[PDB]
This record gives C-alpha cells, sequence and structure tokens, in this order.
C-alpha cells in the first residue's frame, strides 16, 4: 500500500566497512525487507560520503586523485554490502552531480529566504602548505602537564581539554610548519530561526523518547548558526559566486540522501517519482535510519535545511546504539575491531544477521556482540529450532514417499496456532521491536518441535503399516518450517533461498494461509551447518592480525 | 508449471443449453485460457449427464431409443459450446463405457469398504405402466386446498407442501392408472461414516466462506444414508449382482468426470496420467466449477466417495450464483429464457462472454444480465475504450508509414506502467476476482485513451513535417492495445484472433515486455462493431417466439 523512501547513513569514504555500520545497514534492511513483503512501494537508498580535508589529505600522501580514491572505496563497500544482502534500491555517492545541483538549489534557496549569514572568524593556519587546520591536523605539547606530541583539543596523557591555540610550540600535522592565526570569512546557516519548528516537532510523540529527551538538553544549551563553509584548498562542492570557498562536508551529506533518490529515479527515467517523495505535500513516508553519534544533524540541522528549502521532512528518525564486542567498544589490539569483508571469510552474512536481529529493539541501546553468545544462538535457534524442523523431515518424505507431502494437514488446530501468530510478528517487525519478534518465532518453533517430539517419527518409521502416519507427521513438521521461514524471511535471505528451493515455493506473507498439500519437495544439502568456538578464535586472531 | 484438472457440470441431455449453464462455462473458461497464458498444463473435461427416468420416459415419447435422443443432444450441446469457444480438451457422456466401467469400480469399492447399506423402502408405483414413480410423475388433488391436478409434493394453488402419499384420487403421469404403495429393496451409501472427514475439509479455508457456512447448515441437520439405486425400467448402468437395480444418476454423474479424463487420456494412448490425477498421492490439482443447487452432491457424497474409493478429492469447489436477466429468474412469458442457441444468432460469443466477466468475483452472488447495460457496456469498454485503440491509430500507420510502427516507444514511462499492472492482473484472474481484473484493465484503456488525447494525433496529422510525430503517436497507441488485449485473452479469444492478425504476433504473457518495433502491421476490416437496444428487443421476442 504506501510509498517509502529508507535510508542508513552514508559511510565515509576514508575507511573500510565494521561490524558498527553493519548492526545499522542490517537492521534497516530487515525492516525494509518485511515491507516489501507486505505489497508496499519502497525505496532503499545510500551512497559513500566522499567530502571532506581528512579525504583530500588522504589522496594526497597516496599520490592518487580524490577522485580515484573515493571511486575505489566505494567499490570495496558495495562489494561488502552485497556479501550482507543488503537491498539496496540505489547506491550512490555524495560527490556526484545530482548532490551538487542539489546542494546548490538548497544553499540558493536558504540563502535567498535569510537563512545565510556571513561572519569572519580566526583559525589556525599552516602558511607552509597554505591551508587552514582542522583541529585534529594541529599538534604540540599540552599546556597543563608539558607532555609532547598532543593532537587537537585534549591531551592522551592528563587529560585535560584545550582549544588547539593553547597548544606550546603548535605544529602542522600535514607539514611541520608552525601555524599561526589567519582570519577567513565564513557562511553560517540560522538554525535557531528554526527552534520552534523543531521544538514542536521534537514533541510530536513521532521521534524515539530516547532521542527526545536528548534533544530537550540541545534546546535548554542553546541552538547556535553553523558554519557550512570550508575554503579552499578542499574536496568538496564550490560554493556558488564564493570563490575560494567550499560548502562543508556536513552539509552536502545529508543532501546525498535525495541525490542518490534523484540518480535513481533519473537511471530508471523516472520524471515523477522524485517530486512525489520530497514535494511538500508528498504522501510517501520518509525514514532515516542512524547511529547516536549523528543525531545532531539528522534531528536539528538537517529538518530546518529541508523546511527552509522547501521540501518535506523526515517522517521518523529511527536511532540505534553502538555496536560492542564482548561488551566492550571494539578493539584492535584485542582483535573484536572487525572489518565486514573479514566477517564473511570466516561466517556466513545469515548468522550475524540473524544474532544482531535477536537482540535489536525499538530503543536505543548499545548492542552486544557476545562471540561465546553468538556460537550458542546460531546453533540453538538457526541450526536446531528453525533448520531442524527441515532437516528432521525431508529425509523421510523424500525416500519413502517420492518427495510428496500428505494431502491433508495432521494437526489442522496446531498449524491454525501458527498462522494465527502472524499479526503479532508482523506488528513486531514493523515496530522494530525485532528482539520481540525473535523471541515469538522461536516459542513457535519450540512448539513445532514438541510436536514432532510427541509424534515421534525415529519410532512411528520402524513400525508395521504405518506409513501413512510417517507421511503426515513429516509433512506437518515441513509445513511448520514453512510458516517460520517466511516469518524470518526478513532476517535471512540466503537461508530462505535455500528453503524456497526446498519446498519449491517463493514464500510470501499472505501464502501461509494454504499450507502444501498433495506437493512435491525437493532433496537438500544441508541448508544449515552449526559452527564452533574455533572460527571465532580463527576471526579474532585475523582481525588481530 | 502445474497440472490442473477442471471440470464444469455436467448438462442434462433432456434440455438445452441456457445462459445459466453460460455463465457456468464461460467463468470456467476465462480461468482455463488464464491457466493456458502461464503455462500450465491444463486439461478442461466436460460432458452430457444421459442417464435417468426423466430421459427414459422422453424417449419413449419420442418414439426412439434413449441412445438416439442423448446423442441427438449431445451434438447440440457441443455445437453451443463450441459457438461460444469453451475450450474443452474432452466433452464426453456419462453414458459411455469408461463411466460404467468406474462407476461400478467405485461402488465395488465402497461396498467391500462397508459403505453400501440395503434396506426396504415403501414408494408409489403405477401397475399399469409396471413402474415405480418418482414424485413429480404422481399427480392428484392436493389434500388441504382439494384443488385438482397437482404434481408432485406440493400444490400451486394454495402453497402446501406434503408426500404426495397424501394426493386425493393419484394419478400416474405415465399412465393415468391410480397408483399403490409397493416394497423395494434399495442400495445406500453410507454418508454419515464420512463427516469427521468432511467437517475437516470444510474448515480446511479452502473452499469459498460461503459454501463453508452452507455447509455447517448441512452438518447441523444431520447427514443421512444416501439412497443410491433406482428399480427397473431405468436407463442408466445395472448394479452388478443385482438385478432389475440400477445406479442412480446421481451416483454415476461426477464419476463421469473421470469418465472423460480416462476417456481423452485412452484416445491419446497415454497410459499414464489417468493416476498421475486420480490416485491418492497426485501432485496434480483438480478443480470443479459448479452451481449452487448442486453444492450438496458436490461438496459431500462426493469427495466422500472418492475417499471411500481409494481416490484423491477435489483440491477446491468453485461455486457460482444463478443468472438473472433485467434483475429477475429468467422467464419464458418474458421472452428473456434465453438458450445458447438462440443467442448467437443475435449477438457474438464475446459480448456475453465480456459481460459475465465483468460482473464475476471469487463469491456465490446472482450475475444480473441486464439487456440495457449489456448494450451500453460492451459499446462503451470493449469498443470505445479497447478497439478504440487499435481503430483510432492503425489507418494513419497504414496508410502514411506503409504499416510500420515506429523503432521507439514515444513514451516508455506510460508502457512500463502498463506493463507493471500484470501481476495484479493476473492474481486477479487467478483468484477468480474477474470483476477487479476487468476494473484494472479498463482503468489502463482510460489511460491510454488519455494519452492519445494529450497528443492528438488528428490535429498533428495535419500539420507540418510532422510525420514522425504522427508515427510516434499511432504506434504508442498501438502498443498499449498489444498490452490490453494481452491482458484480455482468455475473456475475448475471436476478438484476440483478429487482434493476433492484425498485430502480426501471437499475444503471450511474457510477450508484453518487448514492444512491438520497427514492426509491420495488417491492415483490417472492422475489429469489433455497436450494437444496440433493437438486437435485444429481437432476441427477446424471439425467446417469447
Ligand atoms: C548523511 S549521513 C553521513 C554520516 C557520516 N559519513 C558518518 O559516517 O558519520
Ligand atoms: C456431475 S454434475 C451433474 C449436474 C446435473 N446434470 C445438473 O445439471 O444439475
Ligand atoms: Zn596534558
Ligand atoms: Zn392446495
Amino acid at each position: 500500500a504506501k510509498k517509502i523512501l529508507v535510508t542508513c547513513a552514508l559511510p565515509y569514504a576514508n575507511g573500510s566497512i565494521h561490524l558498527g555500520h553493519m548492526l545499522e545497514h542490517i537492521q534497516a534492511d530487515v525492516w525494509v525487507r518485511y515491507q516489501r513483503m507486505r505489497g508496499h512501494e519502497v525505496n532503499f537508498i545510500c551512497a559513500d560520503d566522499a567530502h571532506g580535508t581528512p579525504i583530500m589529505l588522504k589522496a594526497q600522501q597516496l599520490g592518487i586523485t580524490p577522485e580515484q580514491m573515493i571511486g575505489e572505496m566505494s567499490q570495496e563497500h558495495q562489494t561488502d554490502f552485497a556479501g550482507f544482502n543488503i537491498s539496496y534500491d540505489n547506491y550512490h555517492s555524495t560527490h556526484s552531480e545530482e548532490n551538487r545541483q542539489l546542494s546548490e538549489l538548497i544553499y540558493s534557496r536558504l540563502k535567498e529566504n535569510g537563512f545565510i549569514k556571513n561572519r569572519t572568524i580566526s583559525q589556525l593556519y599552516d602558511p607552509e602548505k597554505g591551508m587552514f587546520l582542522p583541529d585534529r591536523f594541529v599538534k604540540g605539547t599540552c599546556p597543563k602537564c608539558k607532555s609532547p606530541d598532543q593532537y587537537g583539543d585534549n591531551c592522551e596523557v592528563c587529560g585535560a581539554t584545550y582549544s588547539p591555540t593553547e597548544l606550546i610550540e603548535p605544529k602542522s600535522v600535514v607539514s611541520g610548519a608552525t601555524p599561526v592565526m589567519r582570519d577567513s570569512e565564513h557562511f553560517f546557516f540560522d538554525l535557531p530561526s528554526f527552534s520552534e519548528m523543531l521544538q514542536a516537532w521534537t514533541r510530536s510523540g513521532a521521534l524515539q523518547e530516547q532521542v527526545a529527551n536528548k534533544m530537550q538538553e540541545w534546546f535548554e544549551s542553546g541552538l547556535q548558526q553553523w558554519d557550512i563553509s570550508r575554503d579552499a584548498p578542499y574536496f568538496g562542492f564550490e560554493i556558488p559566486n564564493a570563490p575560494g570557498k567550499y560548502f562543508y562536508v556536513w552539509l552536502d551529506a545529508p543532501i546525498g540522501y535525495m541525490g542518490s533518490f534523484k540518480n535513481l529515479c533519473d537511471k530508471r527515467g523516472d520524471s515523477v517519482s522524485f517530486d512525489e517523495y520530497w514535494k511538500k505535500d508528498s504522501t510517501a513516508e520518509l525514514y532515516h535510519f542512524i547511529g547516536k553519534d549523528i543525531v545532531y544533524f539528522h534531528s536539528l540541522f538537517w529538518p530546518a535545511m529541508l523546511e527552509g528549502s522547501n521540501f518535506r521532512k523526515p517522517s521518523n528518525l529511527f536511532v540505534h546504539g553502538y555496536v560492542t564486542v564482548n561488551g566492550a567498544k571494539m578493539s584492535k589490539s584485542r582483535g573484536t575491531f572487525i572489518k565486514a569483508s573479514t566477517w564473511l571469510n570466516h561466517f556466513d552474512a545469515d548468522s550475524l544477521r540473524y544474532y544482531y536481529t535477536a537482540k535489536l529493539s525499538s530503543r536505543i541501546d548499545d548492542i552486544d556482540l557476545n562471540l561465546e553468545d553468538f556460537v550458542q544462538r546460531v546453533n540453538a535457534d538457526i541450526v536446531n529450532k528453525v533448520v531442524n524442523l527441515a532437516s528432521r523431515n525431508a529425509g523421510f518424505i523424500n525416500k519413502r514417499f517420492d518427495g510428496v507431502l500428505a494431502s491433508e494437514l495432521a494437526d489442522p488446530q496446531l498449524y491454525k496456532t501458527f498462522t494465527d501468530a502472524a499479526e503479532v510478528i508482523g506488528e513486531a517487525w514493523e515496530s522494530r521491536e525485532f528482539g520481540k519478534a525473535v523471541r515469538e518465532i522461536m516459542a513457535l518453533a519450540d512448539l513445532a518441535n514438541r510436536y514432532v517430539d510427541e509424534q515421534a517419527p525415529w519410532v512411528v518409521a520402524k513400525q508395521e503399516g504405518r506409513d501413512a502416519d510417517l507421511q503426515a507427521i513429516c509433512s506437518m513438521g515441513i509445513n511448520l518450517f514453512r510458516v517460520l521461514m517466511t516469518y524470518l524471511k526478513p532476517v535471512l535471505p540466503k537461508l530462505t533461498e535455500r528453503a524456497e528451493a526446498f519446498l519449491n515455493t517463493e514464500l510470501t506473507w499472505d501464502g501461509i494461509q494454504q499450507p502444501l498439500l498433495g506437493h512435491k519437495v525437493n532433496p537438500f544439502k544441508a541448508l544449515y551447518n552449526r559452527i564452533d568456538m574455533r572460527q571465532v578464535e580463527a576471526l579474532v586472531e585475523a582481525s588481530k592480525e
């Protein structure tokens, strides 16, 4: 029924995808896949965030154009996300003509509407390289404890914090020259002019309660004008009419969501859907899945930019917490800082997808990848509860009954119990209460396994003229599997494909109301194998390096 | 992909085909034709129901063998159905060796399995003719109001109902002798032994909800043993080992479905498909299209007979309501009791096929042939919405562009809108929501006609060096027609043939994904003409007689 546009945050082009990213893209993909199952028109959009000083400097160090470097990271990123079956409809780039034209448009509209201010500021500058320095590119000795080689606004030996202008004997991280303070004109977005609009939006009840609470802290501290320009030398979009000035990365980044959607419409030759989704009167829904470190940009600057440039604002923001491994922030030294590519050398995508999904909820809370629990959970739930219903029953059907399932359900009441749960489960996928959905699905799997145990096919199989009873029991367990794999289809796309090939049918949400009767099933290899702690040790060792 | 066996009810051999029959055979044929379009192996089976007392007596009155009479009605019936392009794979007879052998088989299996009981009953008998009389062949004076010449169990002057044994001064309709009560041994099928099986089948959710509800009324009233024998003199199959006893027509009639399929396999030299479709372990589907007056036989007696004789049961029953003309039951006196042969003297088959299809749905509801609406609908939808797309555009292509269609689509987006609707439309044909399918198809036809109107070919045609624009517009309307005629191909077989000859291509469901480009089309007579109320008055007058 509805038209929905969903995004994940745009990953920086200067680093590889890691499990932190993966939590977000998996969360979003499960939700998107469920929405497609319910018949909605869904557009899942992402892109690399490819601008900024860090990127410019990285390319220079490497001796290649920033364009070449971002082109390489974009392919690396898309290869990893494809390996996790993240079902984007379009994956584009913030460094694109669509994003350029939209950034220029929104800025001009903001400026014509009075929201752009000019003010001179003073910042540390490298006279040798000939560039202003962001804080992280200034180093020197801490003014408090006199420890040398400290970077930016804080000291990693005494913990003091200070403006980098307080550093003793400051040095440019780029060239080693001594930086000096230099004036520069900057352009500022007048966020404060949207305060009332944003406060109303905050109290709507749409946003998560935790996000709303955070926003009240930000209004209390006081909204400020936002510096949205950077001087040359920069890798980004040049500001119209302002030679040597560029849009700050964060101004163009969220416009990249629009740019990626415009690109998809344009490649499809679709001249109507861009305005249908982004004009102020849209009836389409717009959702952004993001992490808690970037909520300020998506909940205050972004909606204000859209309002101020006559576009619709987000229908909701869906925020998730950080990932932890073994309970702690990811650690390079313990080998728990794991890239997405490295993960796929050791385990399949489905396992991590399942694990994260079993833990996620509609709140913001850190999600822990406990590696010991990961093995125990995947083996218990996937191999032993869900896939077991197929693996314990298929052999008999294929060997004794020519792959044909019985003509009637052995236990129609039990089947109805399973199809009756569809409403609560789909409501849980829809409300992002993933943990709740998995708990309902696994309680059904426990009932189906109890059913099989109470019928004892391993006993019926060796007894007298009980061929009919065997076929009935085994068909019954295979239909329960059909239903469970339907509920899990958003979570486990490749196991789902294997189950559809076995069952000789695509799984649709409504399809569970018609059990498979007098139906041929195919033989199969092994639908899902067990994993073990040896594999996890290998993963951790590979990541240590 | 699948193997599907479809039937319509077997028409009695003692009456000509009328519009009531035609509603059913058209419904079924549209569904069958759609299933063939999707690549399934389909077997559409029917036959005449040729046994029973009414038939025996009719033949006697006529002075010809019952075999001669049924042979004549069979040809009349097949001629009418062929005139409506009802695409049977086989049209056989209940009076056939295949049906005899199968009836004898099923009865013996039922009897060996304990389902056949013997009981003596008493019935009115004609001592002069020497035959038991069914209720309709007894006449006399109503015991309540004393009105003479009343037939059977009810009085057409005071409305009373009674057993014909209550009639005053009873007379045989056959000879005029006074009937007397006489005993006779009869054979009974033990329906009640299948009650639990039938209740489970009822609650499966397969059957239409309205049918399920009706079945609960029947279980509530209580299933009874079914008298399946008739004494001699009879026109039917004699019961093995029971001289002078015959199977009741209704016992052998549905076995006729099997007999017709066996006949088709045997004529094809196919020794495997009979068992592949009728054995208990079949993976083929079996569907019976029937009317609501015969649901008791198809939903209770039939599946019980098949179970009891070790054959598979129906996959589903598809039930339709009655036909009405001008809102009322068909009336001989108003000339609304219309034979199929008479219809074809006045109108083509396609028109009635379209009209019924636009009204049908997946429920049981009477279908009204409103004659005024019939004219208005066929002219509006067939002539003016669908055929118009071809008739308004072909002339230009043939006269100015040598019958050649443009090398590209003028409006690729609009075309994609049409090919994107294929899923919902095919789902509507498949679910028997015919009315919904036609509504989607006509909404597309409205869009295609709007397209042509917005391009105004009648204006472009008279202007400057706009030959290219004209060819583009006209080719575009002809491709939209291609797509619409594809969706309607199950409904309008002869218009479809005319459209394929014009387009120089067979229409296939997948074929719409490749528009006709740089392609030669042929000239045409007139694809479909308008009809008018004068024709309907003629039809009504002819039927009055
Ligand atoms: C428009 S979302 C940009 C997100 C940013 N690249 C980061 O990874 O935090
Ligand atoms: C096996 S269906 C028989 C139908 C019956 N001849 C009637 O027309 O009602
Ligand atoms: Zn310090
Ligand atoms: Zn009376």
